């Protein structure tokens, strides 16, 4: 599966003029083979791109998905350093919900892997209600599970399953049936 | 990568590279595979066709092949077994008129040989997933020779061969090990809990 995309990648890679699709389609194949080295380095290259063009949009978008392969390496000092920045440029350019929500909730998660609860409480909080805006039900979908495992560390084990079932609930919907099972486990694991 | 966030955030940024010349077959592409993974397949076929058009009005039969492959990868998942046989066959005659690619024809051959099992064609299904594991090792690809022996313990168990099945999806098991492909191993962990007979 993945060895065909890279080489159909490759391939766009050559010609300048589809180079740039070819370079955010290896990041992420890259991503989905687990090879966070070269992942990151597809992405930067579309980062120091759009800083030699000027548009901070194209920037913004290259920055979340080296932020999001930083996270995945388990450098979430990195991470962190990504996302705050996106969050600047974005701060300035026209407003964009889902841009906004997915940062909020990746800023959420670092928040929440450095102990800063109060700070994931409310970045899982912003990130759902930008998700509303957007029309994204698996962003709000995932906004509710993030909460749901901000409240279980907080041993708040009521709001955990509040949030826990609606995340569940929407999953279903979705037909995402390895989410539902995951949120599944999550909740049955709420018993003695 | 990874949690259905990823997925989804992925899907609106490949929309969004749709809007630029510069990054449109790029973003077709992950459209595809997105799609795919959420078993929305009329869009992710239309995505792959239009990725395999595209590829024939330029003269490009290698994106071709390639493209049509990943058509009957989505008409199997949906399956629609013989939209898949044609795609399989079709995708082979044109690798046929190609150079030498074994890892294609590896992966060509575990499609034709998966077809021709859901159909129950035994022999066939024994000879292409044969010549997948052969050009797999002339590829020296891990990943397609842990499949070619994933599909011929699935065969053994429609054979009804309990230690044939046994030994290629172990065989299979192993080499998935050592890659720490986490789901395979699980996959096919599955496939060994269910020989009651």
């Amino acid at each position: 599966d993945y060895a065909l995309a890279e080489r159909q990648a490759q391939a766009l890679l050559a010609h300048p003029a589809t180079a740039s699709g070819a370079r955010f389609m290896l990041g992420y194949v890259y991503a989905f083979m687990d090879r966070f080295d070269e992942a990151r380095a597809s992405f930067q290259a579309l980062q120091q791109q759009a800083q030699k063009s000027g548009d901070h949009t194209a920037e913004h978008r290259a920055l979340h998905q080296v932020g999001m392969v930083e996270r995945m390496a388990g450098n979430w000092d990195a991470a962190r350093r990504c996302f705050l920045e996106e969050r600047e440029l974005l701060a300035s350019l026209p407003e964009d919900p889902l841009a906004a929500s997915a940062n909020a909730y990746e800023v959420a998660t670092v928040a929440l892997h450095f102990g800063d609860l109060a700070g994931a409480r409310q970045e899982y909080e912003k990130s759902l209600v930008y998700a509303q805006q957007a029309d994204d039900q698996v962003a709000i979908a995932c906004a509710f599970r993030g909460l749901g495992d901000l409240a279980q560390q907080e041993k708040n084990l009521l709001e955990a399953q509040q949030h826990w079932l609606r995340a569940r609930d929407i999953f279903a919907e979705l037909e995402d049936s390895e989410a539902v099972n995951e949120l599944m486990t999550r909740l049955n694991g709420l018993e003695h």
